[PDB]
C-alpha cells in the first residue's frame, strides 16, 4: 500500500478488508444536512505540556512524536467521554495547491490537512486503544496557502533532515498551539484512521477553521520523498485518501 497507480486507496480493500467497512473515514461534510447539537460541549485541547521527542518520515507521511507517557497533552470535551493522549500529528498533502485534504466541506478540498492522533486513556496503551470503537480521537485541522505560519516554520526548515523513508530526527521543544486556528468549533462524527490498518476506531473532529500557510512552507512539503535513500525518487505528494460513503452515519455540528 501507498498511494501510487497500483497500490493507491482503490486497492487496500484487498490487504485491508475493512476498507469498504460501516465506519470508513474521510467523508464529505455537508454543512446543510450536519446536525446542529446544542448537547455538544467546547473541545479542551491541553497542551501547554507538551512534549516532542522526533520527527519521522515513515514512507507516507512525516510524523512528529510526542511522549505520552502521562496527561502532558490532552484533548477531553466536546464530544469524548474522558481524556486522549496526544501520540502524534501529522499532514495530507496534494501536489497542487487544490486537492491535498482528506476530509471535504461541501465538496470543497483543501492543500493540506492535520490530524493530531490522540488514544482514550481507559486503554493504557496504544495498541490498546485501537481495539475500542472509541479508543481514538483525530483532531482535523484543515490547511490553505496564504499567509505563513509562523508555529510551521520549525517543521518546515527540519524537512531537509527526513528527506527520505526511514530517516528520523530528534523534534523536541515543539509547541503544538501554535498549528491551531483561532475558533474551536468542529464538526464530529464516528470514522477509522484513514491509511492502513484503517482501523474503525475513531471519533472524528473536524474544525471549521482553516489555518493559513504560505505558498512556500506548503511547498517543502512536497519534497519529501516516499522512497528510501538511494531508490528511484519517487516525491511524497498526494498522500490522501478519497472521501468514503457516510452510510447513515450522521454528522454533528457544534455551531
Ligand atoms: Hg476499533
Ligand atoms: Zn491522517
Amino acid at each position: 500500500w501507498g498511494y501510487g497507480k497500483h497500490n493507491g486507496p482503490e486497492h487496500w480493500h484487498k490487504d485491508f478488508p475493512i476498507a469498504k467497512g460501516e465506519r470508513q473515514s474521510p467523508v464529505d461534510i455537508d454543512t446543510h444536512t450536519a446536525k446542529y447539537d446544542p448537547s455538544l460541549k467546547p473541545l479542551s485541547v491541553s497542551y501547554d505540556q507538551a512534549t516532542s521527542l522526533r520527527i519521522l518520515n515513515n514512507g507516507h507521511a512525516f510524523n512528529v512524536e510526542f511522549d505520552d507517557s502521562q496527561d502532558k497533552a490532552v484533548l477531553k470535551g466536546g464530544p469524548l467521554d474522558g481524556t486522549y493522549r496526544l501520540i502524534q500529528f501529522h499532514f495530507h498533502w496534494g501536489s497542487l495547491d487544490g486537492q491535498g485534504s482528506e476530509h471535504t466541506v461541501d465538496k470543497k478540498k483543501y492543500a493540506a490537512e492535520l490530524h493530531l492522533v490522540h488514544w482514550n486513556t481507559k486503554y493504557g496503551d496504544f495498541g490498546k486503544a485501537v481495539q475500542q470503537p472509541d479508543g481514538l480521537a483525530g483532531l482535523g485541522i484543515f490547511l490553505k496557502v496564504g499567509s505563513a505560519k509562523p508555529g510551521l516554520q520549525k517543521v518546515v526548515d527540519v524537512l531537509d533532515s527526513i528527506k527520505t523513508k526511514g530517516k528520523s530526527a530528534d523534534f523536541t521543544n515543539f509547541d503544538p498551539r501554535g498549528l491551531l486556528p483561532e475558533s474551536l468549533d468542529y464538526w464530529t462524527y464516528p470514522g477509522s484512521l484513514t491509511t492502513p490498518p484503517l482501523l474503525e476506531c475513531v471519533t472524528w473532529i473536524v474544525l471549521k477553521e482553516p489555518i493559513s500557510v504560505s505558498s512556500e512552507q506548503v511547498l517543502k512539503f512536497r519534497k519529501l520523498n516516499f522512497n528510501g535513500e538511494g531508490e528511484p525518487e519517487e516525491l511524497m505528494v498526494d498522500n490522501w485518501r478519497p472521501a468514503q460513503p457516510l452510510k447513515n452515519r450522521q454528522i454533528k455540528a457544534s455551531f
